[PDB]
């Protein structure tokens, strides 16, 4: 993990970075796709992974490694992989520990994508997930059984903005020996760290906060290194030798099983592979990460409040206000903050909240979030529009709903700018 | 397609690039992950996919755009989409096509990755591909049947360097009404054009050939729009309007169907997504491809010459030779060259090749091909040891089996160099 | 002009002249071109001739770069800005742009390496004589000032030596003799003292330490504060006389932007100190974040200045802000928000004590920069100044015992820590 | 030294100065970063000293740049290099480290846009004067030189004109009177006239144009011979007499890398036009393929100008090579691998025709730039020399009839077909 305990600060701006013999100070850019071996036997000794080196850069690059043990470093992991988006460190993780015919429990809250995926293209593929409320954590138990693998939630609802009871749903998750998987994109490492409140493995879409600018796209799948994959016995892969890879048995690595095996499987042969660009410029984002969270959360609480006290605001949701029916939740797992994305919705419905969008200066209509330029969109006719009536007010999303992903411009100009539009909606 | 029907050295330049009001004339790297959409109306037009424009960058880039019309121009196709390397354009070519408990006929001569993924991971899936061996058109038609909905193959073996009768499969497939996908990553738009010999998707490895110097990754799909999606019937997605993309028939996109689906679902769902940065310098490669490829064939040409001539060789496969069991298959189908890459064995077996290896000054060793530095590797040992014997044999790869990758160097220094370091194996 | 709906510094660092194309991209999009494809011959010699607005060979414009000069000059609360490859290759533009042969310029003793030498050796090789004056009696300047003098060049704070001048004191003996007063902001960024709105008419910077942030790209700034008459002093006359090169077109003419536009059209044109559009979109990324980057290293610095303080093995510490610095009160005037990230120290042991606290410490990287987002520490006279010995040397406050260190954006307690066990192994 | 197991043009353009490091990465890694972790105090203040090789800052050293200057040289067959942001930047720094105020270079009349004005007014304010002479009659230098020349300046095809020149004639008549031979290789490539192996000194490069290949990154590149005495000729004294601030360090001592080493040292350090380190990978790519561009670029420019000469429509046409141009002399003797891709061509209608011409075609794009892969077609006189004007603008063969044309990679027939409908709708 972090060897001489540095804090979060000194981590997200050291980790997994190592001078070479050049003395750049800056982790180079690996713009390349191969590696020259010094002969014979490490060719063949780093294709049977026996021997620790580059190999080819669908599998390593040494830019894209810092940002592995980067990010696992803050989320306080064992090891980490990086792919080309959230999206596909999502796919990667699930086929990892799910086979055809199997199945996995995910939350009912989740981004339209992640969801999409896990129901539409995953399951013609043999693998339907079994979407449970999130809310009552006993919930869960009701739907896993024995084809059950992984039990899912997003560590923030998207756009539910609802949180979770980390600990209860990891459990709950190991009594019927399974892993704790929570996509911690919204709420980040200086906010929340999953893996260390009973989960196992963390996804994340570095594309959005890591990122920090809205320039660059990446996933990143982190590992606890605390789950006996032996013992549960309900991982095969993870204990049968693999005879394409010199009968090697994942299990056999501890804090580096989950990763390594997609990198090997997945990784490799689906090949959602990041550009070691992505990789530099997430480690600039991450370089900075906790100070830009920092004015995410201030800036939010300032713009929350002012909504909540505008006449023209029907409701506003933001776990941490004293009375959204999560306020406990935040205070035991949030103690800096719930982020910087919240939904409100206006006295004047659907109308007026695309009304307000249409007057806004400040506030860019696009899709994402965690972009260091403030944000705004109306879900239901866009990141969402994939999902019926039916799972459309399953995941929170009403017709009069608004979106808002606050940057880090000034409050004051952010207040200033809503004001001016809701006083024309 | 070719508007005003422009020859193939004016299309890798020109191919897809248009002049925004900046007045560029190169193509921006548009290095962003969202887009700003005019207003509430454009936003759910794009997500709808009936409003044309920019969405999201897992989707749509402006830079990528231009390497999907510039390959498709070349493979002399109806549409392309790239990804982020070659294994996820194959795998999202399959998956397009291929639900679970379906099948797919593939060659034998397969690269080592393309095969590990059609056999150990995609059926684990439940999707298991049943490989033929190509030299016999007729020997695809015995394993096909009804769940049977491709026929793929490489446009040159890697390493089997075995060439294989384009029209002929074509046929067999659309016979029992089902399309012919040819990976034609080892022969490049420049020397074949599988689209116009029986094919109706290309798929390629942009990371060899297209980049040209092995700095970037990046898979491309190119679809040849010529295959009646309803008339075969064999493939539902594409007849069924999509429910969560406003019940859209993928067929009634014409030329644009395999393509505008894989992004759709796919693409989107998975996220296999290339960075502006890598789609960049594949725009540079392309402007350059045939000049780079045909010097590729001349420098071959020569080194294969000495190569056949020295005592020390024991064997080569190269089809343009002509005793070469394909030599009537290149002279019908590659009238520019066979490539730039070949298969050799020596006098002294395999301690001599891997001995050649250690004294060559001007072949690198690593796992690559078609980068403008020569290379030279043993596949057994690295880029196939995911096969035993069984399948190893099965794909021409014999212990004493040595590949190499001729570059753009001066032809003279490169026999010279094998010269002096087989006069010491 | 200037920021039309009165935004503030947050708002401006992260969307100052950031407009969005037909693509609908929201970042800045990389513009790795060279030229740009003219509308038929006209717009092509009137973009040549500087009488049509738009592209015209990235050596002189370009897209990627614009949203720099708008965005800095927002932030430095000018009126335009010219970017180019270096923090060396704005300040040598800034200076020729208003120096030709047999001219002179009075500039501060405490000058980063760099800028010394090359007012000293390089500009001097060409009629370009430096007087180097002691910036702590602005009347100093008075005394060198003469007909050949052209302009007053100081540092927002020394490099090393951490010394503050009287901002607007300087900016008035300059306008009294009719020339301007150019300010080097590096150490200060925009947000901690803006030199334009307090008697500066050019600010350069070195777009490499701060704006910048990770120690990954170059580029130096050229901002203008456009509210100097450079028809009244008269002795720019480049600025009045018609340029025949460019159908008689009057520099002065162009108001706000006369400064950076004479930069753009001949310095820059000529000599190509250019900026690649790559590094420019790695700057925007920086400027994103600038103010909260500088907030950070400046609580961090204090913290670490007061443990170095009291610390028994530190002979003596420079940093304005301290109670007793010879400059306190110039930092209250002028720095409401900090004095910056970095600090020159003394070490008991002399010399030999601070080599040796360099080589123990694990947080702080030895090299030469400033602004990294990690920490930094260096021993100036052997490197930064070695072109400079011991009499210009000690002009500029570089004492053979004196080490530089730069904090950066870590947790402030580890980097104590590290200081901690580094101090007790000298 | 040089090229040391004798390698083919085609082998260095691919191999040239490119190493692996540690992690055993192929292609070169982009060096993103401008400072670099010295080992202790004393390898810190050593390579500050220039005593130490390693990296120092990137504004004067980066591994990826390095990469460049290696290559380049070596294909340009000289003996070291040193890369800078542009072509105007790097032929500022090779002028201005062997120029003094008071000094003078003696240049061809024929010179692009930009370097003529830059000899004309950018260096004249600062005392270097240039004497502009006919490259036609190479005794038409002897004429100007004198105790304060310093250089003879050339291009080795001129910009536009498309003129050759007697490059060891010049080059004697340089060596004569104890002066360097400066040659612009630009349109040439150092796969198609090596100046260094036929009388000159110093040749500069705009990788912008051929180099890079596709008009999308800038860069310069200097290049010297390494087989001229320093002290011989005495003329140059920065290069014997000790540099007080580099420890009394005499650049001549240097030998083959006397010349880049002082433009490092001095010129670049100080005025810092300094390329980016993702320029000179970009750079690379572009010199992994040039023999192959420049080969088919000449291809395509023969077939054209074929075409071109035998139509009815054109008035004139500049390209060495042709049978009859006043330089194929010189062509034959210099260009055995054909004179280029850039030439001049008048048309019947004068200015108008041109500029209608211009507007019609298709697969020739109008921008200022050459050497890129697609095909561009510009009118000089309004836009590249337009600081010039009548009597220095036809001091260089710009004619307001000239035409310039830049053959790109296309198809040739496509091409042709495209001049052809253009002018029939002239
Ligand atoms: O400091 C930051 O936030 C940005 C991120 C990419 C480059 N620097
Ligand atoms: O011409 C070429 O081959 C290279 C490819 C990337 C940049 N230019």
């Amino acid at each position: 993990t972090n060897p001489e305990n540095y804090h979060f600060e000194t981590l997200q701006v050291h980790a997994g970075q190592t001078v070479d013999e050049t003395g750049a100070r800056a982790v180079p850019i690996y713009q390349t796709t191969s590696y020259v071996f010094k002969d014979a036997k490490q060719a063949a000794g780093r294709f049977a992974l026996t021997d620790a080196g580059n190999i080819y850069t669908r599998l390593t690059n040494p830019t894209t490694d810092v940002v592995d043990k980067r990010v696992a470093a803050l989320e306080h992991g064992t090891a980490g992989v990086t792919l080309a988006t959230g999206s596909a460190a999502i796919t990667a993780a699930i086929l990892n520990i799910a086979q055809q015919g199997d199945e996995i429990v995910a939350a009912n809250t989740l981004y339209g994508g992640t969801y999409d995926l896990f129901s539409v293209t995953l399951k013609k593929l043999g693998i339907t997930t079994h979407f449970v409320d999130p809310d009552e954590p006993a919930n869960f138990e009701t739907a896993i059984n024995d084809h059950t693998k992984a039990l899912y939630v997003e560590s923030i609802g998207n756009p539910g903005i609802n949180l979770v009871d980390f600990e209860a749903i990891g459990k709950i998750a190991h009594d019927h020996g399974i892993i704790f998987i929570v996509d911690n994109t919204f709420g980040t490492p200086y906010l929340v760290r999953p893996l260390e409140h009973g989960a196992d493995v963390v996804v994340h879409s570095a594309t959005k906060f890591i990122g920090g600018h809205g320039t660059t796209m990446g996933g990143v799948i982190v590992e606890g290194g605390q789950f006996d994959w032996r013992a549960s016995g309900k991982y095969p892969d993870f204990t049968t030798p693999d005879p394409q890879y010199n009968g090697l048995v994942f299990a056999d690595l501890g804090g580096a099983a989950f990763t390594t095996k997609v990198r090997a499987e997945t990784l490799r042969d689906t090949g959602a592979t990041i550009s070691p660009f992505n990789s530099f410029l997430l480690l600039q984002g991450l370089e900075s990460l906790s100070l830009r969270v920092e004015r995410h959360v201030t800036n939010t609480r300032k713009i929350v409040a002012f909504l909540k006290a505008h006449p023209k605001v029907a409701w506003i949701n933001y776990p941490e206000l004293e009375d959204s029916p999560y306020h406990d939740l935040a205070t035991k797992y949030f103690p800096n903050g719930v982020g910087s994305i919240f939904t409100l919705g206006l006295t004047g419905g659907e109308a007026a909240g695309k009304a307000l969008i249409e007057h806004l200066q400040l506030f860019s209509l696009l899709a994402n979030v965690a972009d260091a330029k403030s944000l705004i969109i109306h879900p239901a006719s866009t990141t969402h529009a994939q999902l019926n009536e039916q799972e459309l007010l399953a995941a929170g999303v009403t017709p009069d709903l608004i979106r808002i992903s606050v940057g880090v411009e000034n409050a004051d100009d952010l207040i200033a700018d809503l004001d001016q539009a809701l006083a024309q909606v």
